[PDB]
């Protein structure tokens, strides 16, 4: 009754490798299950974080390396497009000797940035309006500052798009980082650090005089601004209801209620819109239907705004613009970012140029990479066999119905529909492979050349919103893909109802063919799990079958899950992280996460189950000591080993709307019964509490 | 009749990734037994070669992070030196801030940089000289340019310490790089761009002008006059006769033969060895015995040196000097390097830090770390199991004699005689533990500071030196170890006749109670067959059995010595190495190593065969279809398997005395006839060639 296959006795290898088999399991699984893994894995100089999915997407980059350092021959002009776009990125000797003369030659095509200006206010400052500043940072350059204008899908009509306007990000990863006191103190002064000592650098390349008190006082100023600015957005936790964020009005609606003085006249919201729509030929009537995700904030920004000059929050605006395009100039200007960078990731090094060009080349001709990749790393037999682990798991969600006490059966068959009416996305589009043509038209308008690597960057940022703006009057394109498939990751689709599984996560240890099925529903099968209960989060439960928000739950049903999932704000709410010095997760924030594990995990054991009693069990692993029962947790957990940088285990903790690793195992299985039942831990252990949440 | 334990399960598991079944193993093994491997490890962005044994240390490097890094209330005090040196070197905050102020600061010490100084003959050029330039680089700072001075073993009286003279090494890998032109011309525009870089750094931190043409013209005479040097040194297929290479002659016969005129003034080599010697308080009279290595190239040295002024030669010498500084200093100077980094190594990135700093405290305190490595990872129990292999295989090579019809019959009593006289040294020196008196008094005089790595490292430097110029007086102290502990390494010491077995090689694959036989034998059986053959190559067959340069050799078996060991020279020098554009091994200076390789594996094999007549036959493997015979092999083989980058196999194959791990294994096993009979090899595969080289 002992498996002997080449693969079993690779596979047992490994998880006996990653565990710690001197660790109790239920005082702490994680440490159980991947304590081995930690003890071998250091996290990398240019990681802020290192586990088992970082190293899966660190082999994949590879990959992606291998396909486009490839010399040409006989590729389709996707391909070569995308190759030289590559080329162009990974030679540092030609943007080296560059300087920082692409970011200097365009500074006027955007207002310029006042502090590296002689004289700022008669070169720019006549034929200046925030209407046609903001519009053409936006437009042409893709940042969106003070106002976040964008063409997307309208939220009650999933088959339309529609302008939405919400609050702006910042400079810093979240508007906690304004108040720039103890764990934040660190980051607001290498971030003021790193706009002066910007503004010195490019002020030294122009040929101008350098008063360091003056440039001191002006981005302090700047950091006066935006901390209002941050302190007059909206909480995450209050925008986690997408019915409450959803306002729609006119445009001449939005001009009488969030009015803005800008200078001394008010800021023209019709110019404003038609500045970037003109830009792809569209005109924006007065009577415009618009969805406003933040009437909070605009209305908060009207007192700030007003205090402020021209010269401020061009300041602001045009820091913004450039803190984001250092990095594509030369060693010395990147090298202004590592203060910063190191106070937010706690990296003491940018990530390797190869693998920052391949991301790029990948983020931005998803397509064109995502063919290379399917051809040199994913089997084709693979499809089938994820539709079977799908098809099963989508009928354990709907069985598992009738077993949940907190529902009323008129909500149950409502969320049955939905659920048959989930669509999937597996490996790759077809077409990517099999129609040259219309991949090659997919770049057509995109021409690139190997010197020009910031005219690349530049174009390719164009490119993107101009292909975006278009979309208003155009319908929704569904079985649009979502994702590259060069991506370690899967999705769930709240608008188009649809989990997307694309080829990069379909691999060990989530997925093969090729190892024992305790392990597939443990790794994909909790995945699939996790992505199907994203529809059915605090999220996801507001929308039908269609993609629309629109409710259909009843009051009871709806309180009732509000009931169930409140324990899980409070659990993980509960749980102290160490990297984060003790600080506490975000139990609001990760909620929806944390439901997607709890039903995914549960979800996935389920259908194993069901698996078992139809073909019987499977032969035990060698050389360890567990039944299919315990190693189906044990690759679980393995699954989510992994570690954070402190400077990030911060971060994160404000800015991931998921769990980490740790406490997505320890969380998920101390809610699990069947887990304690596998382990036989005692009651009230840590991993066994007596109080155990559920949703799904 | 197959092992189950958790021990086999994960040794199968790594020899079925590394291989790779479906290559036939008589046509190529490597590919056989290396191919999984292959496509599994990756070569790391930090890492110009990538194998099993840069794994391991790797995996060391963890280990020794994990006792380094954190302070312990009763650490000795040669622990806390450790400790302080380990937190002084990863600080990099502090490295940081502090730009080149370190070096700035210390390079009046070695006459300055010409081309960096404001005015350099006004402030050196009063004061300087050849001699004390060269002495004071040498003396102070290990640093050999020109001429190559050291305190080492007399080759002829292995108790006494004397004076040897030497051709010194390059700023480039070797003699053949500076012709500058096919696969070394990048290397060569690298090597000039990355002087150019620092001056002007260098130039920059000192508030002086750049003029870029002038350092230019500066910078490339230096390149011009190494160029001359590099071709005035002997080639190293000439330097493989340890005979041909002791000269013995006294410093008043070595004044008459090699006089040098520099600046127009006669080079006094009483002053010269006297500037160096007076920093251990050591005369050096006119009657001291000197051995002098390269006399060719001091004559060869005469006509070049004339023709530079002290400008020239003291920018050569500092440039040497500086350039492996630089990387110890902030990152602007570590990025410097860059260019020249990629183009003989091919990375992208340095190393982590972290990992070369647990490095650099290995190599400065071996004692204090080789103890912490012990203590923590390695276990005692091995050593006596270690004791047995090494009898056996020292019996099997006496025994071995007989079988070799070359050698005449007193000249095999000889043979014999020197195996018998070979000490063995394994795991650690037992005083590093056992001792803690003599433990913190090696490190006395040493005294770090956290926060001054940069003055850390000079003050090892120092001390490095005057500690080994200070032993020539002294008789050589045998029991004194040449290797640290924690070190992945095995060692033959000619001038002690010592094999050396450090703890860090005493583990998988090569090492383990948990192990097969089979696969020991295979591995370290093989490792210790290496060693003990070290003393019977083309080198070591002209030392003694007390370590003296001595003929033993009848005249007609050291003819067949060399036509025995001529067929190999033929062998690896007709390999071609597709990693390195096609170039080919070179036959002549791989000639020990191959010699070693090609014995120990008989000598390991035979031993091996003994083993199993007198115990009896071990439990198979899981998963692989191989019997005992065949995982000798196996493992022989995945213990060379790796990989290289083109710049770095390239580099290799000129200054490696060692036949990349894909030869030594095609190598090895096309000589060896009992691989043959393993793998069922018809006559005339690849593998099997009716043609074999022996020696031992
Ligand atoms: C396997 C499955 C659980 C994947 C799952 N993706 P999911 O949470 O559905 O999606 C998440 O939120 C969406 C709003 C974003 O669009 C996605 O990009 C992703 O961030 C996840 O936990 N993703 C995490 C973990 C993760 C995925 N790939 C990784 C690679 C490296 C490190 C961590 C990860 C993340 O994206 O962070
Ligand atoms: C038989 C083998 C187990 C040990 C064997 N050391 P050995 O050749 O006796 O000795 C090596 O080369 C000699 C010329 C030098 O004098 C020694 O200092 C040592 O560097 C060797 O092949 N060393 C190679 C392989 C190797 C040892 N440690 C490594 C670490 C990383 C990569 C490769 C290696 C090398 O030094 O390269
Ligand atoms: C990377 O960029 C450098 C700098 O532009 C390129 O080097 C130039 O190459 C052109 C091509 O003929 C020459 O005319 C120039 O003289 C080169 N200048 C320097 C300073 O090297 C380099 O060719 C680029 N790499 C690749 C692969 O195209
Ligand atoms: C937005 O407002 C600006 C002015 O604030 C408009 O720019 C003017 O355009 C007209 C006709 O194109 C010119 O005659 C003026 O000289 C321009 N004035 C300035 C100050 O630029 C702009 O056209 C408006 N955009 C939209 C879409 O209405
Ligand atoms: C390397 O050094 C040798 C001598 O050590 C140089 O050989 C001399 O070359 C000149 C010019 O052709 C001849 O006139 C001499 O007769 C040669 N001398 C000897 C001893 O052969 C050789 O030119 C040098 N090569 C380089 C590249 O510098
Ligand atoms: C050092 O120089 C001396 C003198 O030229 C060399 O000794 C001579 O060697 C030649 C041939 O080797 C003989 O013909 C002479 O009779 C020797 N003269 C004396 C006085 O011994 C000696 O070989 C040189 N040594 C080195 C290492 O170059
Ligand atoms: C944030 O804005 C509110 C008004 O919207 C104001 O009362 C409060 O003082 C502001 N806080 C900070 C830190 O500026
Ligand atoms: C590194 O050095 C800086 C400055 O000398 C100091 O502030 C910091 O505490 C040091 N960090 C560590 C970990 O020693
Ligand atoms: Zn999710
Ligand atoms: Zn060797």
């Amino acid at each position: 009754g002992i498996c002997k296959s080449s693969d079993c006795i690779k596979s047992a290898a490994r998880l006996i490798q990653n565990m710690d088999a001197t660790a109790e399991p239920c005082t702490d699984f994680f440490k159980y299950a991947c304590g081995g893994w930690l003890k071998r894995n250091v996290i990398p100089e240019t990681s802020s974080r290192y586990s088992n999915f970082d190293i899966l997407r660190d082999e994949l980059e590879v990959i992606l390396k291998d396909v486009l350092q490839e010399p040409k021959t006989e590729d389709i002009v996707a391909v070569q497009k995308a190759k030289t776009l590559y080329r162009s990125c990974v030679n540092e000797t030609a943007i080296d000797s560059r300087g920082g003369q692409p970011l200097l030659k365009l500074l006027p095509d955007v207002y310029g940035w006042p502090v590296a200006t002689q004289n700022w206010e008669q070169t720019y400052g006549t034929s200046w309006s925030a209407e046609k500043s903001i519009a053409q940072l936006n437009s042409k350059y893709g940042k969106k500052v003070l106002i976040n204008f964008f063409v997307g899908t309208d939220d009650k009509n999933s088959m339309n798009h529609i302008i939405h306007i919400d609050q702006p990000r910042l400079g810093l990863p979240s508007r906690d980082y304004y108040e720039c006191t103890g764990i934040y103190k660190e980051a607001c002064t290498a971030y003021v650090d790193f706009m002066i000592a910007v503004a010195k650098l490019i002020r030294q390349e122009e040929g101008l005089p350098i008063d360091e008190n003056q440039i001191s006082v002006e981005m302090n100023k700047v950091m006066e601004l935006e901390k209002e600015i941050a302190n007059a957005t909206t909480k995450s936790e209050d925008r986690n209801d997408p019915m409450l964020l959803y306002n729609k009005m006119t445009l001449a609606q939005i001009q009488n209620n969030f009015s803005l003085e800008i200078n001394g006249k008010p800021f023209s919201w019709s110019n404003f819109t038609n500045e970037i729509m003109s830009t792809v030929n569209i005109n924006i009537p007065n009577e415009e239907d618009v969805v406003v995700y933040a009437p909070e904030y605009l209305i908060k920004l009207k007192p700030i705004l007003t205090k402020y000059s021209p010269r401020d929050l061009q300041n602001l605006m045009s820091w913004r613009f450039i803190m984001d395009l250092v990095s594509s100039l030369s060693r010395t200007y990147k090298d202004s970012r590592n203060a910063f960078r190191k106070a937010l990731y706690g990296t003491t090094s940018e990530s390797a140029t190869w693998r920052r060009c391949a991301n790029y080349v990948n983020g931005n001709m998803e397509n064109a990479v995502g063919r290379l990749y399917v051809e040199a790393a994913f089997a084709g037999e693979s499809k089938h066999v994820v539709e079977d682990l799908i098809a099963q798991i989508r009928e354990v969600f709907i069985q598992t119905l009738d077993d949940l006490t907190w529902m009323d059966a008129e909500t149950k068959k409502k969320a049955e529909e939905k659920a048959l009416a989930i669509k999937e996305r597996i490996g790759y589009p077809d077409d990517i492979v099999s129609n040259d043509n219309k991949l090659n038209n997919e770049y057509l308008e995109l021409n690139y050349k190997e010197d020009e690597y910031f005219e690349n960057i530049i174009q390719n940022l164009k490119f993107s919103q101009s292909k975006q703006l278009k979309k208003l009057r155009e319908k929704v394109d569904k079985d649009e893909w979502i994702t590259g498939a060069a991506i370690v990751n899967a999705f769930y689709s709240s608008g188009r109802n649809q989990i997307v599984f694309p080829a990069g996560i379909l691999q060990p240890p989530f997925f093969s063919a090729q190892q024992s099925n305790s392990l597939n529903y443990g790794g994909i099968g909790m995945v699939i799990g996790h992505e199907i209960t994203h529809g059915f989060d605090d999220n996801g439960r507001n929308f039908n079958k269609d993609g629309d928000l629109v409710d259909w739950w009843t009051q009871q049903s709806a309180n009732n899950f509000k009931e169930q999932s409140q324990c899980m704000v409070y659990q993980y709410g509960n749980f102290s992280w160490d990297l984060a010095g003790g600080q506490h997760l975000n139990g609001i924030n990760t909620l929806g996460e944390n439901i997607a594990d709890n039903g995914g995990i549960g979800q996935a054991y389920r259908a194993y189950q069901n698996y078992v009693k139809k073909n019987g069990e499977e032969k035990l692993l060698p050389g360890i000591d567990l039944n299919h029962k315990q190693l189906f947790f044990l690759n679980f957990a393995q699954v989510w080993c992994g570690t954070y940088r402190p400077e990030y285990a911060v971060n994160s903790i404000k800015t991931d709307v998921h769990s980490p690793g740790n406490f997505r195992i320890i969380g998920s299985l101390q809610n699990s019964v069947e887990f304690s039942e596998a382990f036989q831990c005692p009651k009230n252990s840590y991993m066994n509490p007596e109080k155990k949440c559920r949703v799904w």
